[PDB]
């Protein structure tokens, strides 16, 4: 007779105390820049929406990022633009500094600013147990930032981190998943990289909300501390929630899906099985021990619970004593 209802334990109500033009995103009409003030110098990259270029805007010489929509319903792309315009200004959040559409061909565009990135296979080898702590923080005032804007990410993970580390600059990009949160809303599961899935997308339970940005961040945590990449590394859906039991262990799962009277797939009942709550040690090695600590093991205990209402939120997060030394080092 159904699944038990969720709500967000923080910035519950946020959306509804604003103008409907700020999260009905479907009503906002695209101001459209110059698309000749912008000559592509070369590509960056791809994705499943899109091709990211450097480029030049031509009036004042500046280095930019062109991010070329492939087709996607316009409802995506209008609600991209307005979480970014949303955000604009927010700490670490990626700048839009523009969005043009080629004249003839009528794809749309969208400029952003340019960061001095360091790809992440050759910079997180090099960083030290203090550049993590410090890079970590700097996530969480991202994501404090566009959860306390009413707004979930839904795909944070390394490849959406761009680092200049010679400034020590972190910037939050690709907002195309990004949804606004709504107390009641049923979100679609079929989002994120599959290394960072949080259970409720891999059981199917859609009442989810900001705390799923605080799973997929104690993934990377994880994996960042422990040097493996990627730290639940599933086959698939299925095995990924498996190979989640196999280290929180199935009491707290089942314990999750009988709190919220959740339907498990039939499929699950075969794969599951009985798995102990492993101890953090067990990934532990002389080669990634400088970078753990119990400081570092507590917080990531606290960010990697199955019950999205037990996870830390994201200013809880930034008063662990992982962070005290960053945080004194700020002031
Ligand atoms: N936004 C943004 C942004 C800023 N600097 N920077 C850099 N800087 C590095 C020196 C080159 C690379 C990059 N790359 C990619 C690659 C693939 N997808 C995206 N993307 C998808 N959706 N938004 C962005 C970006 N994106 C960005």
């Amino acid at each position: 007779s159904g699944p038990v209802p969720s709500r967000a334990r923080v910035y519950t109500d946020v959306n509804t105390h604003r103008p409907r033009e700020y999260w009905d995103y479907e009503s906002h009409v695209v101001e459209w820049g110059n698309q000749d003030d912008y000559q592509l110098v070369r590509k960056l990259g791809r994705g499943k929406y899109s091709e990211v270029f450097e480029a030049i805007n031509i009036t004042n010489n500046e280095k930019v990022v062109v991010k070329i929509l492939k087709p996607v319903k316009k409802k995506k792309i209008k609600r991209e633009i307005k979480i970014l315009e949303n955000l604009r200004g927010g700490p670490n959040i990626i700048t839009l500094a523009d969005i043009v559409k080629d004249p003839v061909s009528r794809t749309p565009a969208l400029v952003f600013e340019h960061v001095n990135n360091t790809d992440f296979k050759q910079l997180y080898q090099t960083l030290t147990d203090y550049d993590i702590r410090f890079y970590m923080y700097e996530i969480l005032k991202a994501l404090d930032y566009c959860h306390s804007m009413g707004i979930m990410h839904r795909d944070v993970k390394p490849h959406n981190v761009m680092i200049d580390h010679e400034h020590r600059k972190l910037r939050l990009i690709d907002w195309g998943l990004a949804e606004f949160y709504h107390p009641g809303q049923e979100y679609n599961v079929r989002v994120a990289s599959r290394y960072f899935k949080g259970p409720e997308l891999l059981v199917d339970y859609q009442m989810y909300d900001y705390s799923l940005d605080m799973w997929s961040l104690g993934c990377m945590l994880a994996s960042m501390i422990f040097r493996k990449e990627p730290f639940f590394h599933g086959h698939d859906n299925y095995d990924q929630l498996v190979r989640i039991a196999k280290v929180l262990g199935t009491e707290d799962l089942y314990d999750y899906i009988d709190k919220y009277n959740i339907e498990l797939d039939p499929r699950f009942n075969d794969i599951l099985g009985r798995h102990s709550r492993k101890r953090w040690e067990r990934f532990v090695h002389s080669e990634n021990q400088h970078l753990v600590s119990p400081e570092a093991l507590d917080f990531l205990d606290k960010l990697l619970r199955y019950d999205h209402q037990s996870r830390l939120t994201a200013r809880e997060a930034m008063e662990h004593p992982y962070f005290y030394t960053v945080v004194k080092d700020q002031a």
